[PDB]
């Protein structure tokens, strides 16, 4: 996979894309996660679980059907800087559909 740069201002939003194979990964939740380190494991940040009961009570809306994925960071902070990767996930595994490196600009 790749990895695409999105520049963020500090203290406003940012809005990552990742788009995916729709028919591969139909059915499976998608999560967001910083990467520690290049080899270490995926944080995770926000996932896809639970967004239905979500709507009424870091966003993320999964377009399942047109495959992308959007993730909306809100009030950027200097520490919400570094790699991540946009997830699928299928049983105890997770694919990764891309990576997103996120600078924030201060």
């Amino acid at each position: 996979h790749n990895t695409t740069v999105f520049q963020g201002v500090a203290g406003q939003s940012l809005q990552v894309s990742c788009p995916y194979d729709s028919m591969k990964h139909w059915g499976r939740h998608k999560a967001w996660c910083r990467q520690l380190g290049e080899k270490g494991p995926c944080q995770r940040v926000v996932s896809t679980h639970n967004l239905w009961l979500l709507s009424f009570l870091t966003a993320i809306t999964d377009d399942t059907l047109g495959g992308t994925l959007t993730i909306t960071l809100r009030n950027l902070q200097p520490h919400d800087a570094g790699l991540y990767q946009c997830q699928s996930l299928h049983g105890s595994e997770a694919d990764t559909l891309r990576k997103v490196l996120v600078e924030v600009l201060a």
